[PDB]
């Protein structure tokens, strides 16, 4: 199941890989990656596949010639469904934005391996989240 960016999507998921973990290339009608990162789990009293854990998926689109990311907050359930939850104790809000910031900074070098445009999230309006809270 090749991409519209025109790059195999064989190449794209064994590349990603090397930016994280093993990524989940299959079958599906949009053409869109998306990861499952593990921030903080929410409890550890109880099982950790018993309970759900923090993490903000990334979702980024090939277009033509360049590469184009978003910014996107949420939680990682273990069906693997979309859940959008509040982030609890800012303790690991502050992770989470941290790790969001590294996470385009290895996704930067990769894209610059195949000189591929990049550009800020169309959803963003000069008003980048708080690296200094």
């Amino acid at each position: 199941m090749t991409l519209p960016s025109g790059h195999p999507k064989s190449r794209l998921i064994k590349k990603f890989t090397a930016l994280g973990p093993y990524i989940r290339e299959g079958q599906c009608e949009d053409n869109r990656f998306f990861f499952d990162c593990l921030a903080v789990c929410v409890n550890v009293k109880p099982a950790p596949e018993k309970r759900e854990f923090w993490g903000w998926w990334m979702e980024l689109e090939a277009q033509e010639k360049r590469f184009t990311y978003r910014y996107q907050f949420g939680l990682f359930d273990k069906e693997g469904n979309w859940t959008v939850v509040p982030i609890n104790e800012t303790e690991v809000v502050e992770r989470l934005e941290y790790t969001l910031r590294e996470f385009h900074e290895k996704l930067r070098d990769l894209l610059i391996s195949m000189e591929l445009a990049l550009e800020p999230s169309d959803d963003f309006n000069d008003e980048p989240v708080k690296l200094s809270a």
